[PDB]
């Protein structure tokens, strides 16, 4: 679980957390597939994928202050979920943002 999410969140990356059948996770995904991300910049992990879902929970609830998914990372920065990401789109901040990491093309 530990090693999983730590080997994923990465300066410069975006990592979206997500499980199947999640209306959230795909609102989220929508969101973020458009933008012009270099290759290998955006990644989206099902939790589902591995046995240890639960533990991967417990771990990012002790990470970032909540367990739930979709779990957005811009870096090593965890910004939130989808209200959040949602947000920063709407203030317009979002470009700015992953233009700064050097994320998009």
């Amino acid at each position: 679980a530990q090693a999983f999410v730590n080997s994923k969140i990465q300066p410069g990356k975006v990592v979206v957390f997500i499980k199947p059948t999640c209306p959230f996770c795909r609102k989220t995904q929508e969101l973020l597939s458009q933008l012009p991300f270099k290759e290998g910049l955006l990644e989206f992990v099902d939790i589902t994928a591995t046995s240890d879902t639960n533990e991967i929970q417990d771990y990012l609830q002790q990470l970032t202050g909540a367990r739930t998914v979709p779990r957005v990372f811009i870096g090593k920065e965890c910004i939130g979920g989808c209200t959040d990401l949602e947000s920063m789109h709407k203030r317009g901040e979002l470009l700015t943002r992953l233009q700064q990491v050097g994320a998009v093309k």
